[PDB]
């Protein structure tokens, strides 16, 4: 089959030819329909420091995916073969003390497919028969294979008290902000603040928010103040920049909440008695999708129409072009980028 | 000045003329603009036990009105002169332990406008000021006069954990029910059931649900289950139905929750261990409007423009034709009916 | 082995000789130490309406044990021969809406050890490997054999807003109601009321309550007045008697939590409206126990000596003599009886 | 009447002789029966920045006392004359977002008692009516007069999902979080670990805590490790210390949660994708007392003696020998020190 690796310590990625792979007890068989890729992809790809610390190759990669099931290991008796699943990237150990706790998304042994073992940017991948999401057979597989970003977006946006008729602040305008922008306003939030240095992307945002911000262009702070009238209730960080985490602190009223699933490429200067401790603020830590509720949540808006994710996949692309693909995404001229393994 | 009161111990109300009344200390004078009746003030109207044990005439009844603020108290510094209000009905004692607890929507010592003292019938009424809600200048006085019956719908919906992402099952078209659907519906919920027996009640939902059911004609069990694949995650109750609370129940997934907003008229045989215990149901009572956060989250949705309450407002009549207004509540036909005090 | 089993469709039990069951795949083989008696147990005796629509003969019951893990199944991990173990009596699907919510504790298709296969009233016990909870080597199997009532109880206290800093009554002061009333003690309730019309029961609980009420002698609704100026924040009822319900509920403040893990023997005629909808009040319906949380809650109690079970344990007895056994617990002449498997 | 008041911009308190205050419409005039000090207290002392920036004199400070209701203004019917009460510090505004959101310890116009107006270091002094929290006449002024720091230890403890049946991690044994320790293990918290570097303030803690530690002398993490088997499940931080602060988020499990009421000196070095985010970390801002609740909590703690405050209190001392008092703050040595205005 054809696969799309990183052979060695270095830039770039392969395509090559590989076996397909067997499923064994509690494994089931995925023939991958779609894939999509991300920030992790892109780090991988140019194998900068993250990716250093954390890639061993040979690695397939790809954790945005979506199949059929073609094959399950002895005794799976789920998911079932011809089903139509999307893959939780979170492979879970259940013998430590945040599965004890449900925590899941935070397993202290957590593996990532397409990370710590091979993923789905290939024409077959074997995963846990646990990890994969039936979804009814009419839901484009180039939709499914969105639905793991999605659900960091779901996380977020669902985490403490929600968003539904409160003032929300949402930083960033990369992919899973805009999928946090259509999921605020789904979900009844009001007034709802998308800000976002770069216009490509805050123009995705205009029909969710009610009102778009340039940090760069316009005071943050003052259009939060004339929007609301003084703050919002909840802020909602998917940058990792750290002004703009600043600003948004600076944004919420006392009391509020700060949920951050952004990770800063380095440690911030923080004044924790300022920006947290004095104004009663609450900060969520945003990892992964809650295993199941999420994936309960985020597919319950789509499957019933709340929210439409198609407009996020701005383009198409089949695997053996994958270096258009990666170009596309690392100069911010795309959104949600399919790649298909079976061309 | 025109008002419309239950002057002795029997069925009706009188068109009466009084002096404008003057706001003491802590109070406001409110220039009403439009006033809504409801079950309550049919309960006053045919003298029933209910209003029998509660009212003491001479009365000016209403509860559900908006207007202006004509002049305030001494030492009243919020709201102000010219400010457009909606109002809260409950007047609470702020010394009982509901109060100290933060459940003023539940004070021992509730006094509400219109019931235990004059209210808002009439073309002026003195209310404490804490009681005022200021709207935005350009909200219809029409719409903001539902503000607090919509407050209850929305108090039902938020309660427990919400409906974002969630499968929900709405007892009762009626219109709290119907404002209930709005906001369900905005709120991101999905797939939606609402269910009545009244066809008219039921085709006011269209636009808010995913399917509509008429309990007498379809088994709303055996509909919910295709809708879902087995139940609902959350049961919002809003007729007081006997047989429709104890379906509703029914259809609802172990350890979900039943928001309770429902007046059933008389005590129901209720098999605890099977409808709640075994099954690990909460069941939540829900009275009034949670104080300032039911009118934070609803006026967020109605200001933002999440949900437009104006198909509500089926009849807008003076208040002299008030004997046809009480009709068509008596009735059925229509939704919520408006009052206009100046005429 | 030896074991105490239900073999025909009538009243008594038999002690029989049965070959050493065997692990299969994902299961365990359990060594039993000691086992304890409850309620349920009681049902089967007795044959009743309960027992009838629910047991199906040949049964070995015992739902309540513990012991050591002296076989694993081919492939399982852990827990690990050797280990010493409580049981959670609940065997989950995993593949029904409650399971895929983490609602473990109503799994639609529950299964319990000692009531629908073969429990620990025998020197073995075949049970799933995800049920064994292990504890501490040195925790006393006596005390690791009522883990799972305590569950219970653990459960009823920390549903909802828990019991931390507020006035609790408790209704019901058999074994469970008993344990609960040492956990709100040592989770810092205050005022605690404890009320039963047993007076055997009631003094187990001296140690722990601050007012003991004996329902049939005073007002427990004037008592509770007195101890709290007002009612109670918290009702954890136990009992499932209609009248306790009624008067308990009667005992709460406007706004407050009630969390029946009571079983009434009959529907009972409700005021939804007046006990519950009108006073904002909320009812929890306790099932089981949520599948890690209440065990990680209860077993952190008893591991770190907030809470000392010892007291409960009335009674120790070879399994041989069980007839005896059953007889005190029947008569309210026992709190926990603990049946030796192996004399 | 006798007051200490900082009467210039300069360093220290000077003893003075002022008329007894008169309280106006909604206040009450307390005849103070005993007041604390704490590091605010201290700040105004030395004239630090802090207090530069904040304090206006003339001033008589002094924000945690206790006292009768000598006499009331016209119209206060709550509390009474003979009222014994404490005061809330914190006096709200009504009038924000803060206070609409019921999140009023942290209302923007937060005026403070002893700070921003005349406080309690005096015989007598006018507070609002609201402020006032009666307590039974029987609770020592002593104790009564620590019920506000008292509470920013409750509310530290039961913010987020509380404490009981959970390990507890509490850096600084400072009098607040000593407080705190006194309350988790009042309300089933366990194991339950206190860190402080002060050997006298650690062995205040030694009959509340299951483990003390030095962090300077022993590793933090590897003694919660050999206590837990991993990480404690709820971060209790009441120091302020920067190392104390990271070393505690490390010893957090993944999802658990950390409450922190320390206020850093300065801005720290934050990995929030390392310390928080990528390990699904919640971090709660305490400030103040949730008004009522956070007091209901406490109160009902102490009144029903599941703590007892009473070994707190190191030394009580006439008010005119408070130079002596300032010195042992500023030092150590005492946990709370008792002034007594009457001498
Ligand atoms: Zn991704
Ligand atoms: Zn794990
Ligand atoms: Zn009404
Ligand atoms: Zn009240
Ligand atoms: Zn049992
Ligand atoms: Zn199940
Ligand atoms: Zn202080
Ligand atoms: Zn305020």
């Amino acid at each position: 089959m054809r696969a799309l690796a990183k052979l060695a310590p270095e830039e770039g990625l392969t395509l090559v030819d590989r076996p397909v792979p067997e499923p064994g007890p509690g494994e089931i068989l995925v023939r991958v329909e779609a894939a999509s890729i991300c920030g992790t992809d892109l780090h991988i790809w140019k194998w900068d420091a993250w990716a250093r610390g954390r890639i061993r190759p040979p690695l397939v990669t790809g954790h945005e995916f979506s199949g059929v099931v073609e094959a399950v290991g002895p005794g799976v008796r789920r998911p079932q073969v011809g089903d139509h699943v999307s893959l939780e990237s979170h492979i879970v150990c259940h013998a430590c003390p945040a599965c004890r706790t449900g925590n899941y998304h935070v397993c202290l042994n957590t593996q990532i497919l397409g990370v710590d073992r091979d993923g789905g940017f290939a024409e077959y991948v074997v995963v846990p028969a646990e990890n994969a999401w039936v979804n009814p057979k009419d839901l484009p597989f180039e939709v499914a294979a969105i639905l793991e970003p999605f659900g960091n977006a779901v996380h977020t946006v669902y985490a403490g008290s929600g968003v539904s008729g409160k003032s929300v602040l949402i930083t960033g305008a990369g992919p899973i902000g805009l999928m946090a922008a259509m999921v605020v306003r789904a979900s009844g939030a009001g007034p709802i603040l998308v800000s976002d240095p770069n216009p490509y992307r805050l123009a995705f945002a205009r029909p969710y928010a009610d009102r778009l911000v340039n940090p760069l262009e316009e005071d943050l702070l003052e259009v939060v103040r004339r929007v609301t009238g003084s703050g919002v209730e909840v802020l909602l960080e998917f940058s990792g920049n750290e002004a703009a985490i600043h600003q948004g602190l600076m944004a919420l009223i006392p009391g509020g909440e700060a949920r951050i699933l952004g990770i800063p490429s380095d440690p911030i200067r923080f004044d924790l008695a300022g920006e947290l401790v004095m104004r009663g603020i609450t900060a969520f830590g945003i990892a992964g999708r809650r295993l199941w509720q999420t994936w309960m949540q985020g597919t319950a808006l789509v499957y019933s129409g709340r929210v439409d994710l198609s407009p996020l996949l701005t383009h198409r692309l089949p695997l053996s072009r994958y270096r258009e693909a990666f170009g596309l995404l690392a100069s911010g001229q795309a959104v949600k980028v399919i790649l298909d393994p079976k061309a």
